């Protein structure tokens, strides 16, 4: 019998719940979806990186795009300046104008919401600098209230959800310090359990470790949770798939240990290596 | 069984929570089947009159406290004195930007006096036309979090957002509390958000599926361990009954809500 490691026998045990016990959507036309509404999963930071079945290749995407969020940018040039494609559909000019806006611009996605949210819009089309940086606050608030019961970030303002392509899937994080080790727990609203989740999960833990580093914490426990958990019946099959396939060897995240401020990182600071 | 959801929660933290007194563990999640019995748990009936008040007055999008005390609801009433709205520059009876205001004019601005405009996201408006027109919308969502405002109230909000869902024609609902104390905050904010839901369930013409109750802090103080681990021992739900003539959420009157 394959023994999976902790991290993988729970997101496959997502998997197979989904599968298994999903309740169906779709009519005649039209890809239908499985689905549960409510999941949990918890991993261990210190019991190996969940990387779960990210391909090595895709993790300098993630890094990427999370240091993108952290910069507060919702421009694309960066991600396509480094080779990161991931955004790439909703930035072409066909796309922004869905929502009024010029090429490259995603609107007020991540970036936007963890740095600056509830700016204003200034006259010359850019926004002011007179939202909330949620980011800045967090790291301020563990270093000097580690048992804070709100160390939240945001990624909802109903106000936008409804202005870009993909109104944010990660939509709510929490921390939370015990024994000096960091825990996170994601709330995903909407989560593609086959394409979608190992990537979100593999974002947050790193983000996890990252925020633990500069605070001078351990890591604890990342936390998942979903609110509409679905398979999409195209990828059944292959879901099936990867419930039989070998395990995969544990890893772990290596940080360059010099970095003490969460906006200092840069790709070449963040590798996974052998466990 | 939803006793049973909740012991074993109670049963959780006192076995493997975390001492910080509290003990506390971060991350839990408990499902409650809404069409096998209201799930009051352990909130007494008398209780109950104080969260169907409280939930209407989150509904209305009342920030001052005047529907609640002539209703003789006190639960607000600390952080509504003169003494506490006035570290805000605040009126007394004024709480500021809390549940109702998020729900019913998230992000909007403010006049020079510190009124609201009414200028924000009515989030309990959109959400019902929304679950008519596109239930399968992934995105049923209500937030109470606005980072510019957790800060500028005596208490930011616990119950920071929750997500509905449709199959079957069933509406569920999934609550996100950022900390909770287990004996008494838990079982009241469920019988609170379970209510919601049947509410929401009958303006929209849906029957009820589960309500999900996810944590992140979740603590139990020193002063309940005794209790919390008698109550594992002692070992009935109830049923809502609501006025079936209501068909508008924000139409709902205590009388037209009643636990048998």
């Amino acid at each position: 019998a394959h023994h999976h490691h902790h991290h993988m026998r729970a997101y496959l045990d997502l998997l197979q719940h989904i599968l298994d016990n999903g309740g169906d959507k779709g009519d005649r036309t039209g890809t239908g979806t499985r689905s549960v509404f409510g999941h949990q999963m918890r991993f261990d930071l210190s019991k190996g990186f969940p990387l779960l079945t990210t391909k090595k290749v895709h993790f300098r995407s993630i890094v990427i795009e999370l240091l993108w969020f952290l910069k507060g940018d919702t421009n694309v040039k960066y991600l396509q300046d480094n080779k990161v494609t991931i955004w790439d559909e909703w930035a072409t000019a066909e796309q922004t104008a869905r929502f009024g806006r010029p090429e490259h611009e995603l609107g007020p996605v991540y970036g936007h919401q963890w740095r600056n949210f509830g700016a204003t819009k200034n006259a010359d089309g850019t926004y002011n600098q007179d939202g909330f940086d949620q980011i800045k606050w967090l790291i301020n608030e563990i270093k000097t209230n580690p048992n804070s019961r709100r160390l939240i970030v945001s990624g909802w303002n109903p106000n936008e959800a409804g202005q870009v392509a993909l109104p944010p899937c990660h939509t709510l994080f929490q921390f939370f310090v015990q024994d000096n080790k960091l825990s996170c727990q994601l709330y995903q609203r909407s989560a593609d359990v086959f394409l979608g989740v190992p990537f979100n999960i593999a974002s947050y833990a790193l983000l996890t470790h990252m925020i633990a580093q500069v605070c001078g914490l351990g890591v604890g426990d990342f936390v998942w949770t979903g609110g509409d958990t679905h398979l999409y019946a195209n990828h059944f099959e292959q879901a099936k798939l990867q419930l039989t396939r070998e395990p995969l060897p544990l890893c772990q995240l290596k940080l360059n240990p010099e970095v003490k401020d969460i906006f200092d990182f840069k790709f070449e600071d963040i590798e996974i290596v052998g466990y």
